[PDB]
């Protein structure tokens, strides 16, 4: 009936956003442990779902090309003005990444060497609900398996949007849908394992203990430290997951997620030691170290190194 658009196939359905590849590289961002809902369905063409709509994204040297599938078998068209603002806000393009890259490089010789090769690594501004439950699935997991669990979770619980080729696209579920009495049993069948309990328990907790999704919007305007402590009350949400949500969904650019992986990197590349191994206190100290070094956009600087580390 319908299928994935390319820039060759249907150029009449594409809108451009003037964006250098030094400000944004899709292939270093869209599948680099931030979002798990983007796939390169055709080469250099990234498809995924953004707030009840499917997008396909490609780019040149100084143009980001995008096209929308609204579904409902309605009259197909280019992206609108409001839908391009949505994409502009999603990539946080108002913030200059080149200026940030140079600012971080000024105090960090290691970052400067890595920065050379890996440009346009920025932070996506994700939905809190989507981000929270995606990073509850992240514990003792890899990008490949997390991407599976999230896709299957959205198919099972989330509303259907459109089909392109053999790929059916579902929007992310609401909290009520994940809070049901059967929710955990289904999610174990979908292969989440122990993470199934934390998804249901956290969904039920935000509803009953915090009063629905308006709470997560309150944490967006709340100070970083208040937001982090609030999230750590949720089942299966510790310091690492709280910092991820803070950094990627609650506009806290100074949030530095710390697990064994960033510990390994911090030690090997910066020679950092707690002033022996991991610990709630030692992890907290490593986050402060990077904030002190890089400043109030420390989480954005981490994404560059993190995405750089995924590519050998
Ligand atoms: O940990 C993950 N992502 C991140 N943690 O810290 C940062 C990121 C992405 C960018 C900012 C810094 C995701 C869950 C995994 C485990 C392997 C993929
Ligand atoms: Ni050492």
């Amino acid at each position: 009936h319908m299928r994935h658009r390319t820039l060759s196939s249907s150029p009449a359905l594409w809108a451009s956003i003037p964006c250098p590849r030094s400000e944004l590289r899709l292939d270093l961002v869209l599948a680099s442990g931030q979002s798990f809902r983007w796939k390169e369905q055709s080469p250099a063409h990234w498809s995924g779902v953004l707030a009840d709509q499917v997008w396909t994204l490609t780019q040149t040297e100084d143009q980001l090309y995008c096209t929308v599938y609204r579904g409902d078998d309605s009259q197909v068209s280019r992206p609108t003005l409001e839908e391009l603002e949505t994409l502009h806000k999603y990539f946080q393009l108002d913030v200059s990444l080149a200026q940030l890259y140079s600012h971080w490089a000024s105090v960090d010789s290691h970052f400067q060497r890595v920065a050379q090769k890996f440009q346009g690594v920025r932070l996506l501004r994700q939905d809190p609900t989507e981000c929270l439950f995606s990073f509850i699935c992240s514990s003792n997991n890899n990008i490949a398996r997390i991407t599976g669990m999230v896709e299957r979770l959205c198919q099972a619980f989330g509303p259907r949007l459109i089909q392109l080729d053999d790929v059916t696209y579902h929007g992310f579920p609401n909290l009520h849908a994940l809070a049901g009495p059967e929710a955990e049993t289904h999610l174990r069948k979908l292969g989440l394992g122990y993470r199934a309990r934390y998804v249901r328990a956290s969904a039920k907790a935000i509803l009953e203990e915090q009063g629905g999704p308006a709470w997560l919007q309150q944490l967006r305007v709340a100070p970083y430290e208040e937001a982090h402590k609030a999230l750590c009350t949720l089942p299966g949400v510790g310091a690492k997951v709280a910092d991820c949500i803070c950094l990627m969904a609650l506009d806290k650019p100074q949030a530095v997620p710390v697990d064994v992986h960033v510990w390994q990197i911090a030690h090997r590349d910066y020679g950092w030691h707690p002033k022996k191994g991991p610990s709630p206190l030692a992890n907290k100290e490593l986050g402060n170290f990077f904030r002190n070094l890089w400043g109030p956009y420390a989480g954005w600087a981490q994404a560059v190194l993190f995405s750089a580390d995924l590519r050998q």
